[PDB]
């Protein structure tokens, strides 16, 4: 018997423990709209640190999904998260072909073992792939 999943991708940015979306735990899933302080990290990533209690957590989140506004003097950059999440051609979840699903994207996806759910793209001609952590499943 196969099945069918409705899922919606969260309306958050990714501040991931690691600048990877593989084989990574969310430090913040920051609602859009939510004001941040970062750094750049390299070419598709930025940095930044919060709070958990006492600890201070240093987190990662893909340079789409901060919107920067200004710069400060420090080399440091004020940034909005614009929120989105990411469906990608392999399970490496890096590079090949990804497609950018805006916040709220509605989809069918089916139940995956390995934690990568599948998206068939009409309009292309293959399946891609999202990590579980991206959306949420209407109960
Ligand atoms: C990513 C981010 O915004 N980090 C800031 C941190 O830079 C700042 O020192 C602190 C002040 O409370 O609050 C955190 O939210
Ligand atoms: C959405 C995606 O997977 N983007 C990756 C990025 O995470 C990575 O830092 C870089 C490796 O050079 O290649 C990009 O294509």
């Amino acid at each position: 018997m196969m099945e069918n999943i409705n899922i919606v991708i969260k309306d958050v940015g990714y501040f991931q423990d690691k600048p990877q979306f593989l084989n990574s735990k969310s430090v913040r899933q920051w609602k859009h709209g939510t004001k941040v302080k970062l750094t750049k990290h390299n070419s598709h990533w930025y940095t930044g640190v919060v709070k958990d209690g006492n600890k201070s957590v240093r987190g990662y989140i893909y340079h789409s999904m901060a919107k920067v506004t200004s710069k400060n003097s420090d080399g440091s950059v004020n940034a909005t998260i614009n929120a989105h999440a990411f469906c990608w051609d392999n399970k490496k979840l890096n590079g090949g072909d990804f497609i950018n699903l805006k916040r709220g994207f509605k989809g069918i996806t089916h139940p995956a073992s390995d934690g990568f759910y599948p998206l068939y793209f009409a309009s292309r001609k293959k399946t891609f792939y999202i990590p579980r952590y991206m959306f949420d499943i209407k109960k």
